[PDB]
């Protein structure tokens, strides 16, 4: 890890002295979900590039910013553009923001992402509440906590079986119903794979056989660092496509559609997140 | 990645100005399949060591060369000796040649390798057409495309579900029959594991349970980079041994036998490849 | 790999000239099993920090030492405190001691560790004889033999299907009975995961579906290097906890209990190891 405790501290204090905002809830916007930033009020934008120690967003579109504001009665800080292992960043950079949030005073992390559906019951547009995850990269060594542990953040061996807050998941399922929606709110296991190339049929079958319901290339690292910090964690995936699971089909998964699904059924997640803020204690 | 676009370009131009040959089909010879180089005509050999930017073959036997020539009516470039992740090379070096081939004007990549048979229906000497692959290293981060993407080669998120050209696989199965052979042409999923040590019984069972038919320590990376490039891809594995899948057996897998199987039933693959060249469009 | 053959040699010769002891059996003590060092006679302690080239134990408790002595009629060398991939050490440092032992004249390696039980038949306190292992990190590239092979230690492609000496496992099962004990001696497959965070329910299910019986974050690397060396290998796991495999449960795995289980049923393993020394040929 190239960061010392001092680095996270200096970044936090810099942000704290450059904004009057004092966030409680940190929100990481997934692909095609950045619009969520338009709902904040008293918004204050910071480009990643101007924040000390922040990983500088190479060329996804040069759009990387931290937005502080209020979302439905709660002090928030949103990440529009998140870092991925596939871009070359080691996991300790990918999750650097998370530790910064903790030092800013955040106690809750909401993570969102787009994902391929592995469970056949899913349909494009569906929203999957994350009940659990399978950290394939972590099994091999790619775990954001690798390296000496700093007691100031947490313990050497944090547990992850209760990573996704049960209370929030319940309140989430409730909220979704209180709103009265067509499709039900899906729930399941998210499996992380490094990417960036999409899965083959054989691989799709492997992930299904392991019990995963949705597949993506992010999130798990941020969740592990958040939990290591003591943060309350809740999140979901926007199923942007159904992964090909048999050779009959003659269609390919593309980053184009993922942003397209995250175009129509996108605002659906946005509203759900804003409303869900009232369900977050303080 | 330690290579800049310029590096691949300079290597291509160097080769292009040192040979009159202009290859269309690149062929990577697997273990004990190097003999395939003896079939080229108007052959011109280049030691890896003399080609700018090429990874220098440590000590597999110091035998690493790029051979340009004609194979059954087609301009080829063959790799005699391929790079493996287990030797210490990062994946961006392992696949460096592939991007060079694309800049040389190659539009087809034929990959061959020796592999352990996981499917019980296989026998030593069998030839397995590769229909799909399981990229275990890729799930964890070891994917040759990790790092910033260069649009000149391809897209950020290339698909792999159609990696192995369906047309060539069909024409391959046809060719094999047109020849009238004893054993049928096997077909299945290739699973890549890093190695270099051989699998345990428990591991063999894992790979079988995942749906893999053959196991090796190469190929998948080259295939992913080729596809990212737009190359047509086809290949197969020479089953050199049947992996031990139960504790009853008292025999061990050894690099000795692998080269031995690749001694008798070796030329069988060689001919098949030469003849298959006529089935490759232009 | 940052070590040259010379480095292992110089470390061996340094130890050989600083102790009259000439070990035959090397023993690696797992978590909460360090007490085994109290049974040696004519004991001579070396701090890891004073041994040339040894990885310096960061801050697990600053307790890292190599103890030479005699254990029940056999010249031993014990590692009190072992290195883990999760602490940041690359595998070639984690396994550095193993190659040193081989140069000291050791011909047998006994590895012990604490592990989470995946097989439901297990209970806290149980002892599991290791019959086989699943090297998840190894599938992805994290194998201690990655990099050029040195013929002086072993072959390029060593087999692992017979890693755990069948004779010792038999003599172990015998010994356990000759002693007449309540609980039977368990036996099964050990799966290595990098850690340091504990498994989620979904992950627990994956590991079970793969056929693993116990889960830990060490051992496999040392075993592979030992075998590559020609060392006889035998070992076992102390089940310190039963991994949560369903959402009903409301308890979390913690490094606290692991050391606690390794407190009561700890000496049970210690005696078993001492007595088992008589079963090790010479
Ligand atoms: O089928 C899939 N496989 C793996 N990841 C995704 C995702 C998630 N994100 C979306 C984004 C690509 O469009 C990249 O960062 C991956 C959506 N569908 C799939
Ligand atoms: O049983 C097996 N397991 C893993 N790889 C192979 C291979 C393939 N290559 C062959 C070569 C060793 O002889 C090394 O680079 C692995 C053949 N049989 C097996
Ligand atoms: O449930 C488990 N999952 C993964 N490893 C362990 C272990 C083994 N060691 C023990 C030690 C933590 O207490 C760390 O190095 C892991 C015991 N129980 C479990």
């Amino acid at each position: 890890n190239g960061y010392t405790y001092e680095d996270y501290k200096n970044t936090a204090e810099w942000l704290l002295s450059h904004t009057k905002h004092r966030p409680q809830v940190a929100i990481i916007c997934g692909s095609g979900l950045g619009g969520l930033t338009d709902k904040l009020t008293q918004a204050q934008i910071f480009d990643y590039s101007e924040i000390p120690n922040f990983p500088r967003s190479t060329v996804p579109g040069h759009a990387g910013r931290l937005v502080f504001g209020f979302l439905n009665g709660r002090a928030c800080v949103m990440m529009q553009g998140r870092f991925h292992m596939y871009e070359g960043y080691p996991l300790w950079k990918v999750t650097f923001p998370v530790r910064v949030f903790h030092l800013l005073g955040v106690d809750t992390l909401v993570v969102t992402n787009a994902a391929g559906g592995l469970n056949p019951k899913f349909e494009v547009g569906d929203i999957m509440l994350i009940r659990d995850h399978i950290n394939l990269p972590g099994f091999s060594g790619q775990n954001p906590l690798r390296g000496p542990n700093d007691e100031r953040f947490g313990d050497r061996f944090p547990a992850m079986s209760d990573a996704y807050d049960r209370t929030m998941r319940q309140r989430a399922l409730s909220t979704w119903k209180q709103m009265g929606e067509q499709r039900e709110l899906q729930e399941g296991t998210y499996v992380m794979v490094a990417g960036p190339s999409f899965e083959t049929v054989a691989e799709c079958r492997v992930l299904q056989k392991l019990g995963a319901d949705a597949v993506g290339m992010s999130t798990v690292p941020e969740v592990i660092v958040a939990r290591h910090c003591g943060l309350r964690v809740f999140g979901f995936s926007l199923i942007t496509n159904k992964v090909i699971m048999d050779y009959e089909s003659l269609e390919k998964a593309n980053g184009e559609e993922v942003l397209a699904a995250g175009k129509q059924a996108a605002q659906k997640l946005e509203q759900f997140v804003s409303i869900l803020m009232a369900s977050i204690p303080l």
